[PDB]
């Protein structure tokens, strides 16, 4: 209802001055079918003639809208109706064809060229194609060339169309109020009328009231391009959008357009395509021929004269008429750019038309790059915005490196690195601090991210970089405590805000890319800078935690699964630089794997891989024999192990015949014992000897006073009682809660704190006799049932003894499903037994006893057969229909021992499958979780832990490899090697894989086709010129 | 080299089965030893081909 409320049309309401023919008006329409004012008397009213339009026929179905308004219409009004009603951003270039009302054909592989020219131009840049909207002439090969793109790209071109409205063939087919209107793309030959182009998107028909005749649109698409080119682009930079004019062919009024373009303020550029004839080919001789520009000599004027008046057909006036417009246009030589088909003309319509751009605005270098990032078009902006030797003025390729951070530029950063913009010096404190709080490019929930950590701890909310530090030690947590949150920064932001440089740039650049989610630049990040296996751990381990915030949100399900890509990624990625390094050097390797990242908060990095909770990373051998140095320790020993390690532990001379790697055999002893191995064996002893004295106790009787048996049992619970209390609180955080919480993740500590406080319980119940006495004893034999399962966790250090332990608790949660329908059937039987054999009964608890008693064990194999059918009758009363308890039975027991037990045998069977495939895996990924933590258990024995105890409080009250820098500067030179190895070998994998050299063969055989096609052809007039001297000869 | 003086002479059934066997000497040999595991891996490897 806007539409016809602010756009207004006008109608043919006149004399009728017959002139040539009775019928035929002024307007050119019919004398009966009426219903500028000189001579036409026109009336202005309200449009009913816009909407949409479908095209039937014509191959694809396509839907253009459209609009009538009349010719003296305001262009702001009509850009306020693509803005807004048709939804249509603003373009970022302007394309303008003009050309030759009257059809043609041209050369075939020009339209191809310049076909698929046009196209590729308005796909990178999103510009507007301005045509002259009938299907006449060049705009019939625009059609064409958008047939051509609407069977092979995505894209969808806005390729507005500007036409008379009194042209158009089929007027009372196009008349409605926002009204789907279908339209014929079939054309009369007999009627001058023409159709529309098939493949258009927008029309701008124009009435000037007359009907058959044009020049009622070039006027309102001169003003309306004019009044575009006024509109500033959104680069803000102080420049609108470029206006470029595309000319194929057309005849003696596109001379004058082409004048109007060039003396314009600001001038236009314009584009000329050759091959297609007249207008276009005088202009291409002109520019060819033209020395000076104007300076134009006397043999080649009449050259042009003689080519205007034979192709033109014009007389000797009208050619000299036109020789003069056409040398005030060769004035503005440069703006002129000529297209030649083959030779050096670019051999490419894009690259002619873009340049043209460039030269044709004739900005500063800042203002020209902000169109070239504009477009994302890198291929020409790496000739033309530094081309080779150009000049630049200074201090705006940082501000532009800004630009190409926020919109994804990573082919720009390229060319800013090519440049060589210090990416240091560029990164200032208060540049880092604007780069975060910037909402361009895609979309980043760390606005959601520091909204949900001051929960914990404005619409554009400054988002400092020490709140930055804060938003990653949540996602990164452990003790990972951020180089923001220093005391350091924290003092250098508020009293701040090359010492506001940061001394390695690339590290917090990767850290800003993947709280982004810009993968393609997170992985350029990435590439360069140097503690790259840091930088890999870092990146996956804080994308499993965004993934966890993408549920915590409740954000789009697909978000975590691209973080599940990434992690996959960065994970993979940090195997494969591993396994390089280990291909390599295997010792440095393992040098790499050990040094702390102090720039990464003083962590090592394989503490970081099992933060990362990364299964494959631990998995790979060179950490495996990492592991094993640990576990040795300091002890060369051999393949043989258990045995001579107890035979240290046993006999005290032993060591003396161990191999390592009177003070020095001080340090012998020293030592010997602090080796995780060691640790390992004697607290199995210690704890064997816990459960050997604990069936003692519980096994014989037990008097009022204690025995020495069981004080030792007591002295065992309460050492390991306070010594793993000494582990809490000294467990990572400092909260005191938190450190509980630290404790509370690993489940066999919850269980075994149960049951020191459950003996304990007992314990006190001990000490007195009857009735505290006898459930004192009774509770100790749950305790014991406790201590035997514990020792599982013993068995778990095993290489087969690691997969059983696990692969019970995966089948345990498929245990637990199974018992609820045993539970269904079991209890469905048990009252059907208890009702019938019974029928009299008492309210009693007992009965629920009997309800689960006998088809419990029954279902294990004894059926209690005496109880199978009681003989009665001939014996107390057969109770009446004891003929069908058993038969229930029958069905009970062949349905659960035969089907249900059966069940659990084949979902245990297929299960075994995936688990135990990584069974072998997630036992070596707890290796670095058990093998550490000994070497942090107590150092003499649980019992002897309190004197470890003593020890502790005595040197208290009186009170990774330690490498250096130069040691290090060669670890990440090993490095830089392996980071070019990697991105060598995965382009060699993707050249010589095999369906790739199948890829480049098919390219590589089209071209041959197609330049063997000219050398038949070449050498066929070759041949004929040949036989022609040869008859002369 | 030892592909390639296998190649040549006689006796060929002979020296493979031979060469498999000491091959499979050092696999059991640096299984004694323990010093580099990737050539009990090779070695292996030396004897399987």
């Amino acid at each position: 209802s806007w539409i016809e409320r602010a756009f207004y049309k006008r109608e043919c309401v006149h004399i009728i001055p017959s002139t040539k023919d009775p019928h035929r008006c002024c307007c050119g329409r019919l004398i009966g079918q009426h219903v500028w004012s000189i001579s036409k008397h026109t009336q202005l009213s309200p449009t009913d003639a816009f909407g949409t339009i479908e095209f039937q026929g014509g191959g694809h179905s396509n839907k253009a809208m459209y609009v009538r308004v009349s010719f003296d219409t305001k262009p702001d009004l009509l850009l306020h109706l693509m803005t807004k009603e048709w939804q249509l951003e603003l373009p970022k270039l302007l394309i303008s064809v003009h050309g030759g009302l009257q059809n043609f054909e041209l050369q075939p592989k020009l339209k191809q060229v310049f076909g698929k020219g046009l196209i590729k131009a308005a796909m990178t840049t999103g510009a507007w194609i301005f045509t002259g909207g009938v299907n006449t002439g060049v705009i019939r090969h625009v059609g064409d060339a958008l047939k051509d793109h609407a069977s092979k790209s995505r894209g969808k071109i806005c390729t507005i169309g500007i036409a008379p409205w009194g042209i158009v063939e089929n007027q009372e087919d196009l008349i409605g109020r926002d009204v789907v209107r279908p339209y014929q793309t079939m054309s009369n030959p007999m009627s001058k009328l023409t159709v529309l182009n098939s493949m258009h998107s927008h029309f701008i028909l124009a009435d000037n009231g007359t009907t058959g005749k044009y020049g009622a649109e070039v006027k309102l698409r001169r003003q309306l391009e004019k009044h575009i080119s006024l509109q500033k682009i959104n680069t803000r930079i102080g420049q609108g959008v470029p206006v470029v004019a595309l000319i194929v062919e057309g005849g003696p009024n596109v001379i004058s357009i082409v004048l109007e373009y060039l003396r314009d303020t600001p001038p236009v550029p314009v584009v000329v395509c050759d091959g297609s004839g007249r207008a276009s080919d005088i202009l291409a001789f002109g520019h060819k021929y033209s020395e000076e520009g104007g300076l134009i000599n006397e043999s080649l004027r009449d050259q042009l004269l003689v080519t205007i008046q034979k192709t033109f057909t014009y007389t000797r006036t009208q050619a000299q008429h036109l020789f003069i417009i056409l040398m005030e246009c060769m004035k503005k030589k440069e703006l002129i750019t000529v297209f030649r088909m083959g030779s050096e003309g670019h051999q490419d319509i894009d690259l002619a038309i873009l340049t043209a751009l460039l030269k044709g605005a004739n900005a500063s270098a800042p203002d020209q790059l902000s169109l070239a990032l504009a477009w994302n078009r890198v291929d020409i902006a790496r000739s033309q915005i530094f081309i080779y030797g150009q000049q630049w003025p200074v201090g705006s390729l940082e501000q532009a490196m800004l630009d190409a951070l926020v919109l994804d530029r990573v082919d720009f950063v390229k060319l800013l690195i090519e440049n060589g913009v210090s990416m240091h010096r560029f990164l200032t404190i208060s540049r880092l601090e604007e780069l975060y709080n910037t909402r361009h490019g895609p979309s980043n929930t760390l606005y959601h991210l520091v909204r949900d950590v001051k929960k914990r701890e404005p619409p554009d909310y400054r988002i400092s970089l020490i709140d930055i530090g804060l938003v990653i030690e949540y996602l990164m947590g452990g003790a990972y405590r951020c180089n923001y949150t220093r005391k350091r920064f924290r003092t250098l932001y508020h009293n701040l805000f090359e010492i506001n440089h940061f001394p390695f740039p690339f590290h917090e650049l990767m850290v800003w890319a993947v709280l982004m989610k810009r993968q393609k630049m997170a992985l350029f990040f990435w590439q360069h800078g140097e503690e790259a296996m840091a930088k890999a751990l870092v990146a996956c381990k804080l994308c499993k935690a965004m993934a966890h915030e993408a549920s915590e949100n409740d954000m789009v399900d697909d978000i975590s699964q691209e973080l599940n890509h990434n992690s996959r990624d960065f994970g993979q990625l940090a195997v494969e630089l591993l396994d390089q390094s280990y291909k390599q050097d295997e010792q440095l390797a393992m040098k790499l794997l050990t040094y702390e990242l102090k720039n990464w908060s003083n962590a090592t990095c394989l503490q970081l891989a099992v933060a990362a909770k990364h299964r494959d990373f631990i998995a790979h051998t060179c950490s495996q024999m990492l592991l094993t140095d640990m576990w040795m320790g300091r002890l060369r020993m051999r393949k043989n192990s258990g045995l001579k390690v107890i035979l240290g532990i046993l006999l005290p001379p032993s060591i003396l015949s161990l191999e390592f790697k009177l003070i020095p055999l001080g340090r012998k002893i020293y030592e010997f014992y602090n080796a995780p191995i060691v640790k390992f064996w004697f607290y199995t002893l210690a704890y064997i000897g816990y459960l050997m004295l604990f069936n003692y106790i519980v096994l014989v009787k037990m008097e009022r006073w204690p025995s020495t048996q069981e004080w030792i049992v007591i002295s065992y619970i309460f050492t390991l009682g306070i010594e793993k209390m000494r582990e809490i609180l000294m467990s990572e955080p400092g909260k005191l809660l938190q450190k509980v919480k630290v404790w509370l993740q690993e489940y066999w500590n919850v269980t075994d704190l149960i049951a020191i406080l459950l003996f304990s319980v007992g314990m006190i119940l001990r000490l007195q006799d009857q009735p505290f006495r006898s459930d004192g004893r009774v509770i100790y034999c749950v305790n014991i049932i406790y201590w035997y399962i514990r020792l599982l966790d013993i068995f778990g250090v095993n290489k087969y003894l690691g997969p059983y332990v696990m692969m019970i608790g995966k089948m345990m949660i498929d245990m637990m499903y199974f018992v609820i329908i045993m539970l269904v059937v079991l209890m469905s039987f048990g009252v059907a037994r208890q009702a019938i054999l019974f029928p009299n009964e008492e309210p009693s608890w007992k009965l629920a006893k009997n309800i689960f008693y006998m088809p419990y064990w029954m279902i294990y194999g004894e059926v209690f057969a005496d109880q199978i059918d009681p003989p009665c009758g001939q014996l107390p009363p057969c109770k009446t229909g004891a003929w069908i308890v058993p038969a229930i039975m029958a069905c009970y027991l062949l349905v659960a021992n035969i089907l249900l037990v059966n069940l659990l045998i084949a979902v245990f069977n297929n299960t075994f499958f995936e688990v135990k495939s990584i069974s072998n895996q997630v036992w070596k990924f707890q290796r670095y979780q058990l093998i550490m933590t000994f070497h942090e258990r107590p150092v003499l024995p649980p019992p002897l832990i309190i004197f470890s105890h003593m020890t502790m409080i005595f040197q208290h009250l009186c009170c990774k490899l330690f490498i250096t820098d130069d040691e290090l500067k060669k670890v990440h030179d090993f490095e830089e090697q392996c980071i070019e190895e990697y991105f060598r070998e995965k382009d060699d994998r993707f050249n010589s894989s095999n369906d790739e050299r199948i890829r480049v063969t098919s390219e590589r055989v089209e071209n041959m086709s197609m330049r063997l096609e000219e050398v038949n052809e070449r050498e066929h007039s070759m041949k004929a010129s040949l036989q022609t001297v040869d008859i002369r000869l």
